[PDB]
């Protein structure tokens, strides 16, 4: 199972990792893939997820928006996980680097409810522009189910962590 987190709440944990080489480490049920509404996945844990699958998670998102067209922001869809978990959750945050609604990133952890125990990132964290210390405050205040935070970030974890209310 899940090893080297440190405990943040009743059921939110979080380590200094890569999501990738947890993912192929653990192989959860679920991974968070931190996706867009297109399903594009071309950089940040998106691009790093897909390249770990060989494109094979692309192939297979390109056919879900073919047929269901795009997913909305604050949402998600549950597609395979390929090499990496049995399932893999792709949640659609609010980039505000996009000028999109940051009161989403509620909405989009909300997904997460839906599935007992998840790897995941931080949610519009990153290249998505949020602030990551706001998107850990509303995972914790959203999440009810287990979730294993990785950040790829050392000197990010450690800023989180230390100021974790
Ligand atoms: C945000 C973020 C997090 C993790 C990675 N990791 C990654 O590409 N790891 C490779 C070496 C795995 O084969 C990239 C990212 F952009």
């Amino acid at each position: 199972s899940f090893s080297g987190y440190l405990k943040l709440t009743d059921n939110v944990y979080i380590k200094n990792a890569d999501i990738v080489e947890e993912a192929k480490k653990v192989k959860p049920t679920v991974v968070v893939n931190a996706a867009n509404v297109y399903l594009k996945h071309g950089g940040g844990v998106a691009g790093a997820l897909n390249k770990a699958t060989n494109n094979a998670m692309q192939v297979e998102s390109d056919d879900y928006i073919a047929t269901n067209g795009p997913l909305k922001v604050g949402g998600s869809c549950v597609l395979s996980g390929h090499n990496l978990a049995k399932h893999c959750l792709h949640v659609v945050g609010p980039n505000v680097n996009k000028g999109e609604d940051i009161q989403l990133l509620k909405s989009a952890y909300e997904n997460f409810n839906q599935h007992e125990v998840l790897l995941a990132p931080l949610l519009s964290a990153g290249i998505f522009g949020a602030d990551p210390i706001h998107s850990l405050r509303v995972c914790v205040d959203t999440v009810r189910t287990n979730v294993y935070l990785a950040v790829f970030d050392k000197n990010l974890y450690d800023k989180l962590v230390s100021s974790f209310l």
